[PDB]
């Protein structure tokens, strides 16, 4: 029953609320970000999350095919999906090759990053512990700065390809597509490993970081909010992305989701346990990074908002802290690993196989099983990997941050969902929808969320779309250095890439 429905969804958790979530708290200040985070949830996460969901049981057809016969004037929204999950299984893989990287370089005695007596390490490193005793740098971040990807001064000087970051992003494609090539989906007693391996090391996790010296600080910047800061439009268009990111809301495969089940099943109570317990378990995995990051200030005795890097490699930097000080730390150091591991390959195929049904769809007489959809297969994934080698070279920072910057967040995915809850909203209605829930299933679901369609999404994305419009800043990594103008308009064109399928099929639909 219920341990039947936790068990099927025990890989809701993923590489999201475990990574990403942490230093998009972090980059724009972390109270700040709660208050906009469950604004954005409560109006828009769990709502388009219910509504992608009766949209998939509804309709049989589960993905681009679902508008098909809701409204097909706004059919790009499937369109856009598959180029927003296509930029993210290109930008995604790279977390996990770094993962695979720590994994590999971690099976010797002493960790890397233990100390930075190396030889890729300038002479003004010192070690934090004797750190308190404007030029010093600590050991984890000037490794994860240099050693596993060496930083050019900008995106201008792409120097030259690294060999063994692509040899391990090698060696996770190929993984991929030969777990693909037989599909070890289907699981006995291997389920109840996959769903609870990660919780207990998160749990674990938890128990060494509010335990440790200094998680107070942490703690407290994470939950005591900043008005000031809600002034800039950076933190409410960073929440409204990270929960949709952390739902998989707009990529294709919600949508897909609720296809399985069958016309008379209760799926108000499983989205909302699911939706809860995924924001439970990222405000939890929250508590514990900014408590392990808290210590990391109290011995770097530095300021809090720029003691770590506020980019994509946050948890890299914070979550091999947290295993240094753990007892042993070679073995959790590389069950952790194989945890992000696990997490971010389940992920993987989910997303691919989301993609790959999609466009097969599209045309579903080039490829009916056989050879051909392995070849194609073949195909997806050496593209991919010939694509992502652009930001695993030297500097290869510049372009992952932008890219995941304009791919899949900003205003491609409150676009996305902008025009989804209108069209939900003011076409096919939200008396219809609760007509038809009523007569699907059993009791009839409050108003509130006919309301919340209607009203308190659409205006929360148009006013911070209008709102970051009128007080436009360009992106910036990390805190001191600024793209020039043709790296902007690079991932404005990323964006616009993704945001355009709705405006171009609506006009292709109204020339005939
Ligand atoms: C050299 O590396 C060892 C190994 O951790 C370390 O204990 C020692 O402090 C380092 N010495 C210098 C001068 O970097
Ligand atoms: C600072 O360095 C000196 C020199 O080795 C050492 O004696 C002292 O214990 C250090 N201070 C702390 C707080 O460890
Ligand atoms: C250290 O940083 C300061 C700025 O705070 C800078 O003026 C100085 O040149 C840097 N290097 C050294 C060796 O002090
Ligand atoms: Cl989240």
């Amino acid at each position: 029953k219920i341990d039947f429905v936790l068990s099927v969804a025990g890989g809701f958790v993923g590489l999201g609320n475990v990574w990403r979530f942490p230093y998009l708290c972090y980059k724009n200040g972390g109270g700040a970000f709660l208050i906009p985070y469950f604004i954005f949830l409560f109006g828009s996460g769990l709502p388009v999350f219910f509504l992608e969901i009766i949209i998939g049981q509804y309709t049989s057809e589960g993905g681009i095919t679902c508008w098909e016969k809701i409204c097909p004037l706004f059919s790009g929204i499937g369109y856009a999906s598959v180029v927003i999950v296509s930029l993210l299984n290109v930008y995604y893989i790279v977390i996990l090759a770094w993962a695979t990287y720590y994994l590999f370089q971690s099976f010797q005695k002493e960790l890397p990053w233990a100390h930075c007596n190396h030889s890729w390490n300038t002479p003004h490193c010192m070690e934090d512990t004797m750190r308190k005793n404007t030029n010093f740098t600590s050991p984890v971040i000037e490794f994860w700065e240099r050693n596993v990807l060496s930083l050019s001064p900008g995106i201008d000087h792409p120097g030259s390809l690294k060999w063994d970051l692509a040899l391990c992003l090698l060696l996770v494609w190929l993984v991929c597509f030969f777990c693909i090539w037989k599909g070890v989906r289907s699981t006995g007693k291997v389920v109840y490993f996959t769903a609870t391996f990660p919780f207990a090391m998160l749990l674990v996790l938890l128990v060494r970081g509010l335990t440790l010296p200094g998680a107070g600080a942490g703690i407290k910047f994470y939950l005591y909010p900043d008005i000031t800061r809600l002034e800039d439009p950076q933190v409410w268009i960073d929440a409204g992305t990270q929960i949709f990111f952390s739902y998989a809301i707009c990529l294709g495969a919600m949508t897909s989701l609720g296809s399985y089940n069958k016309y008379k099943y209760n799926s108000y109570r499983d989205c909302m346990l699911l939706g809860c317990l995924n924001s439970g378990t990222s405000f939890v995995s929250g508590f514990a990074i900014f408590s392990i990051l808290g210590f990391m200030a109290q011995e770097q005795g530095v300021d809090i908002a720029d003691v770590a890097e506020s980019g994509p490699g946050l948890a890299f930097i914070a979550y091999p802290k947290a295993v240094t000080m753990m007892p042993l730390p070679t073995f959790w150091s590389i069950l952790f690993f194989i945890m992000l591991l696990l997490l971010g390959l389940d992920s993987q195929f989910v997303e691919v196989e989301g993609q790959i049904t999609s466009l097969v769809d599209l045309y579903p007489s080039f490829l009916r099983k056989g050879y051909r959809r392995e070849i194609f297969i073949a195909f997806v994934c050496s593209i991919s990997y010939l694509l992502g080698l652009t930001m695993v070279t030297e500097g290869g920072m510049y372009v992952f941050q932008l890219f995941d910057y304009y791919a899949a967040s900003g205003v491609c995915l409150l676009w996305v969902a902008f025009f989804e809850c209108f069209v939900i909203a003011w076409i096919y209605g939200g008396d219809n929808l609760y007509d038809g829930i009523e007569d699907m299933i059993g009791y009839r679901p409050g108003p509130w969320m006919k309301y919340s369609w209607a009203v308190i999404t659409p205006v929360l994305c148009v006013g911070c779309f209008i709102f970051s419009l009128v007080k436009y800043v360009p992106l910036t990594y990390n805190k001191t250095y600024v793209y020039p103008n043709w790296a902007i308009g690079l991932g404005w064109s990323l964006a616009l890439s993704s945001m355009l399928c709705v405006p171009l099929v609506i006009v292709i639909r109204l020339c005939q």
